């Protein structure tokens, strides 16, 4: 149909025709009588999947050769999402499977559906690694992706009068037709045991043993022919595991519990062993099998060459333990001494800081360490001691500086402070935005930038153009390849060019049809999968986001009750219609998160049927945001809500998913906002609200909640239905919690930004009247996004912390 | 190489390769620079693995189609084996696959020794269950296999320092090509709740759901194009399961222990409740998938049909919950009437016994049901009024019959007898042998029997002549199919024409033949496996089994060590030499079986280094016995040792397998050996030891071993070996357990069959002296081992309880 999604050729249509039949009949074992639509998106997806094996092979057939420097991710996370229809996108295979399952007489969109989102991650965090895979492949690099193959994802999120429930995410149950097993490559595991000196140094000893299996994806990059590999780490017993005997069979499951389930915890910390155990697992995995890869290379005992060969990225402070396991590695196995060891370890690791908020912050007790880890907790002691005799050296005298900077934490539990940890062992420590970089610089790490300035960098986030634009908004990515060609799909950049459009008449018609068809769609799936029904002529003011505090989900629940009342008010006065959609997952013990949910839920119920509003606002809770409803709601908004805290918001990503796929941004200048209103210009951009020196001004002073109440009416007539039980009528103290704490302990000041917000709402609304003036501005967005593809990302992190140059030449087919 | 192997033809061979190439490519993302062997093993797997599937289809389509009576084979235990070559051997792929796999430079034997068994049992009962799915197959009957999915079956057994060590059979680490997961079908399993009484009658409420997924392996009929189906079933959780967050996910695991493991007792009860759990998982989820097939049929609401389209085999007790799970399926749920129900149940359900020994009866205690299985404990107590109505009435006033023949134990613990159960609610009850069927009329079951002797059959046990000639036996399947033709596969009563050939001086030379290259190889493999050397020219002396005390192990242990003292005192006298191999795992609780194994190492320490013995005197225990290596060892048999008490063996299967394979058996007349000896005459028959008559006047006269220790000066000698420390000489007092039992506590009498045993092993030794003669007495029993094909016990099945007949037409290619 569409230009972008490549050739359906009568050769390639007829061979992809002919391998669905033989994968429907001897890989699945049916026949067109029995099969269902599950039965045909896995004849598909094996299908596909045949495709890359060969590109694969060759790829890793190349580095073999070529032996380059290779580049190691490591996360906890990787939120992947759906496989199939990015497959085909990178593969230029889409039009061809489209034409192949037509004449099959299958509806292929119906079949993608079938798909179960790879939700190994909570949000940013996760997403950003999958986004970082995708740019590595389609840059060149010679890079894997290490984490641990969670049997259970993210929870599916059901909401149940009202309120969020969790249930298991069960997204293997029919089978992952994307990974290899390779249990050929398992690797031991160690824990527990005990320290023992000799004259030989240090041995780890009477150890439980958990092994650890590599399951292999592929990770293909835009039409390349480069297939990097993803692997992820499985846990597993081994066969004299307790070995009355039947309970000891089953007790294997002790060990396995290591990768059963991912933490849902979006930036906050949870001190818990299995977390730990997790960490450590993959951890160790992982360098065994990097410095396996290294002694058996084309180049070479010596460790000198390691960190030309090896990178390894930190994402967060996850797998700090990386720093620590690499020294017990080289000291404790391999006899290189300490000095040496310890060059080659910050020479190899660097550390990406994801966040400021205090309660994110991983601080280990030690006493778990010393149980779990307890070699490991040495080499943290003498990390310590030696990188505070630096301290102690550079800034003579100054004792409290000895505390603030020691990786050991002193108090009632003494604890391990790994970031410190990371920025001591890592030759390079970058923020994810230029304002968070900053503040990085002057609070937080202040001490370690004043030690080591050289250390510091940003690297601004950014998103993959290939899941963001042309695979979730092919209408959008083909009226833009109309007038400037294909090349900005892996040059994003290029999308300045639309700027010289901005005045065309028939452009903006294009834009505005693609918005209005997205949202005919989505208005569709609405009804369709959740019997609900909204207009689709109204604006769709969006906020999609874990649900936290400091995203201030509340703020945006006030401003929807203000409209309220002021359609209650003056009823018959015009009003730009809008349909408010909120979503996003709250972590399961996170009490405040999972009572703001009820409270948007609640609104719905007062406003959705309230016959004096109408079709004039509604407000609807997007159940279960995970990343192939971000590929739904993002193309169909009109309004992006970015609206956190000034400072709190490292960078965002969500926010520039919304830019590339038409929404205008309403925003603090919080997080990576800040580069993308610079990029566009102010006047494109709705910015409100406190600057980061606003809050602090407002904290010295002290923020006082009271005073806002009493100086607006409109806001002290929303606490008042709150209290009073006017959106929960029949519990009128519901929201007791919500309410003292917005006026007694609200950390992220809710109130202090409500006037500039709402009356910056009013000016959107003013725009929205104007069709032809929001699409232009719209275009101004869209034309600018270029430096938010995390291919520019990857490029600066190739370059500045690698030291690898990325690559756009494609592998032979 | 070998006629019966099939045609290696031009078109087939190529074809053959491709999808070999095809596979290491595709499936296993392989190639030939990294491929070993384990990889080159799954490509040939995944090749022939394609040559079912069409077909296992179209089998399928013709019983759909045609609506033939169902057999439903339900059995906890289906002890496999490998499944390669003998799917090779069926579809007659396997000169083909050897030139094929030849030609790509690759030993296919190599190859095939790297399959795991599939030990999804604990021996004589699980391998009926495999042989018979063969022979029904091949017999053309619409018959599936239902049981359990393992995840670890019997165990690896290691010996280590003379003891049995246990380790998990981890079978699936590497995958399992052969299943097909079938996701899709899965079926709720209730446990726990309680019953509630309503005007519709009962209900069962407040369960707990287990899931059952079922697996689907290929079952091929021999040449037939015949493919049947074994499914087993696997315990999933509900995703509503438990759902703080974490534990809820892990608890998970609670459930799916359901099907973890096979519990490793050979003819031995153990009340243990996981066990009832897989007791109850396969027979719910079973029924459910049986019922479901009956309703979604050509011919069918109407339950008088039920019988004439399902037949159900209960393979022991195991399965006994199929009659009141059947009951409460038509009573509760379907609202037939309780005595149309019953008659429907009774015509459908069979049950076969496989021992008379009274400590592997099941009989499960009252409270242990109450807990788990509420409703179905009213059901057992309601067929039981019903039942004892009955045998008041045929039998009035004899209050003790009414005790005796009652489904419910008085005692301190109240049991429900699980026998009685399957008595009652089948229309047949069969053993396993024609004296085993004899002593169940007269013993155990005499009161039944005076009540229904309608529902008393025999079905005397066979063995599949495919797996144990044509697959582990080449070289004598080629030998006698030169003088017969093939035909004999497939009905083995033509065997008879062999007894032509008895004094055919070229085929005593080759069956003599045939037999020593079979323990050259085995020699071989001893020391190529377990670094152990034997004497390829001495007499192969075997007893494998389960390592049981009614086996009576230790009288072969007794007549090992008369042996070596004879030896030791006439040093310089000509013995006929000796490799005497035991083998058998010990169920892991069984502490009496792991003494027999540490006295059998024990001996083999003493006489395999005893210089004055030389090469006279072997003692050899053959580590992790299992399918595979009886596959082995019983074609390099000369000597069967089947020397079971009187009465305590049903059948054995082992016994069968050595006469097919040119082994001569010392036996007592126990269970099947009685028929055998009547088959090849008593003449050709090394027959020793007491009758069942013999047995019963020495325990009326009362048994006193002290009688025999004292009148036989022989035996006594080895007793005095044993107590003093001769063949533990660190713990003097090691075997006291051994020798108190033998002394004091033998329920098995070991001595009473001492002497007749020693002097018949003198006439063992008498005629392989004389290789011509013992070769002729070999084909003697070759000859007529065809009654023992399980082709003939099945077709007696089909016959006589199932009331369907066998066909030996082809389905279409
Ligand atoms: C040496 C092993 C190690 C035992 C485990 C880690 C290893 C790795 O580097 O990831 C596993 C994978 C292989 C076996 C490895 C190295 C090379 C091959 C290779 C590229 C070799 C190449 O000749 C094959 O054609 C091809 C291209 C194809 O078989 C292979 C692909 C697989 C690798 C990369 C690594
Ligand atoms: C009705 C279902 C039920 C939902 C679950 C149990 C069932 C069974 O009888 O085992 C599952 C298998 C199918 C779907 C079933 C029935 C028929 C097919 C069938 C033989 C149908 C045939 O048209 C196909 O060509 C073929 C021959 C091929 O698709 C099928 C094969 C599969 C079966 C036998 C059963």
């Amino acid at each position: 149909q569409i230009s972008v999604r490549g050739l359906a050729g009568v050769e390639n249509v007829t061979e992809l025709k002919k391998n669905f039949n033989r994968h429907l009949h001897f890989t699945l074992v049916k026949d067109r009588n029995v099969a269902t639509p599950r039965d045909y998106y896995f004849a598909l997806a094996h299908t596909v999947r045949d495709h890359l094996v060969g590109r694969w092979i060759r790829t890793q057939q190349h580095y073999y050769e070529k032996d380059p420097k290779r580049i190691y991710y490591l996360s906890l996370e990787f939120y992947m999402g759906r496989t199939l229809q990015n497959t085909m996108v990178n593969l230029a295979l889409e039009n061809a499977c489209d034409e192949a399952t037509y004449q099959l007489g299958l509806d292929m969109e119906e079949l993608e559906e079938i798909e179960e989102d790879a939700g190994l991650g909570n949000g940013g965090l996760g997403r950003l690694a999958a986004c970082f895979l995708d740019s590595m492949a389609t840059l060149g690099l010679a890079a894997y992706g290490y984490g641990i193959r969670y049997e259970f994802g993210i929870f599916n999120q059901k909401i149940c009068g009202g309120w969020q429930m969790e249930e298991a995410d069960d997204w293997l149950r029919y089978g992952n037709p994307w990974e290899k097993a390779r249990p050929e490559f398992t690797l031991p595991v160690h824990f527990y045991g005990r320290v023992e000196h000799t004259s030989q140094g240090a041995k780890w000893v009477d150890t439980q043993v958990v092994l650890a299996m590599p399951y292999d994806t592929p990770v293909p990059g835009y039409r390349n022919n480069v297939v990097n590999t993803m692997r992820l780490w499985s846990a597993k017993a081994p066969n004299d595991f307790n070995l009355g005997y039947i309970q000891a069979v089953l007790d294997r499951n002790l060990a396995e519990n290591i990768s059963r389930v991912l933490y849902p915890n979006d930036n906050f910390f949870e001190g818990k062993e299995l977390r730990l155990k997790q960490e450590y697992f993959v951890v160790a995995a992982t360098l065994q099998d990097i410095i396996r890869r290294f002694k058996s290379s084309k180049f070479g005992t010596n460790f000198d060459a390691f960190p030309d060969k090896v990178a390894i990225q930190l994402n967060d402070t996850h797998p700090s333990l990386a720093i620590p396991e690499l020294m017990r590695v080289l000291v404790d196995l391999e006899r290189l001494d300490w000095d040496k060891a310890w060059e080659v370890t910050v020479k190899t690791c660097a550390y990406t800081n994801h966040t400021v908020l205090p309660e994110a912050l991983e601080r280990w007790p030690v006493h778990l360490l010393e149980t779990l880890l307890p070699r490991h907790l040495q080499i943290i002691y003498e990390i310590n001691q030696r990188f505070l005799n630096r301290v102690a050296a550079a800034f003579p005298g100054d004792v409290d500086r000895l505390r603030r900077m020691s990786l050991v934490e002193e108090g009632a539990v003494k604890r391990i402070n790994m970031a410190h940890l990371c920025i001591a062992g890592s030759h390079a420590v970058n923020g994810v935005a230029r304002i968070h970089s900053e503040i990085l610089k002057k609070t937080i790490f202040k001490d370690f930038y004043e030690l080591e300035p050289h250390k510091f960098q940003n690297k601004t986030n950014g998103i993959t153009p290939r899941r963001w634009l042309v695979l979730c908004n092919p209408g959008l990515a083909e009226i833009i390849a109309e007038r400037i060609g294909e090349e900005y799909i892996s040059d994003l950049d290029q999308l300045r060019k639309l700027l010289s459009y901005v005045d065309d008449e028939a452009f903006i018609r294009d834009v505005a049809k693609v918005k209005q068809e997205n949202k005919l769609k989505f208005a569709a799936y609405l009804e369709r999968e959740y019997k609900v029904h909204i207009n689709p002529n109204s604006l769709f003011d969006v906020q999609v986001k874990r649900i936290h505090e400091y995203k201030r989900q509340l703020l945006n629940c006030l401003h929807v009750i203000t409209l309220y009342n002021r359609i209650k008010k003056e009823p018959n006065k015009f009003v730009v219609p809008r349909t408010v959609m909120i979503g996003g997952k709250a972590a399961p013990g996170y009490h405040m998160a999972k009572m703001i949910i009820k409270l948007i839920t609640a609104i719905g119920d007062v406003v959705n049927h309230d016959p004096v509003v109408g079709d004039r606002l509604r407000v609807i809770f997007l159940e279960n945001y995970r990343v192939s409803l971000a590929e739904k709601v993002i193309p169909a908004a009109d309004l992006s809500e970015q609206i956190s805290t000034a400072g709190t918001e490292a960078s965002g990503t969500g926010n520039m998913k919304f830019m590339l796929n038409g929404a205008l941004t309403i925003g603090t200048m919080d997080g990576a906002n800040v580069e993308m209103a610079e990029e566009a210009g102010e006047e494109n951009f709705f910015i409100f609200g406190m600057r980061v020196e606003d809050v602090d001004r407002l904290d010295q002073r002290g923020y006082n909640a009271q005073e806002y109440y009493d100086r607006i009416p409109e806001l002290r007539q929303i606490i008042e239905q709150l209290s009073s039980g006017f959106f929960s009528p029949k519990q009128p103290d519901l929201f007791k919690d919500i309410v003292n704490m917005l006026m007694h302990h609200d950390r992220f000041k809710v109130f202090a930004d409500y006037e500039e917000y709402v009356k910056c709402q009013e000016r959107v609304s003013a725009l929205y009247k104007n069709p032809r003036e929001w699409t232009r501005m719209v275009i101004r967005n869209i034309a600018t996004s270029g430096k938010f593809s995390s291919d520019r990302t990857i490029a600066q992190y190739a370059r500045e912390i690698w030291g690898v140059e990325p690559s756009r030449q494609r592998l032979p087919a």
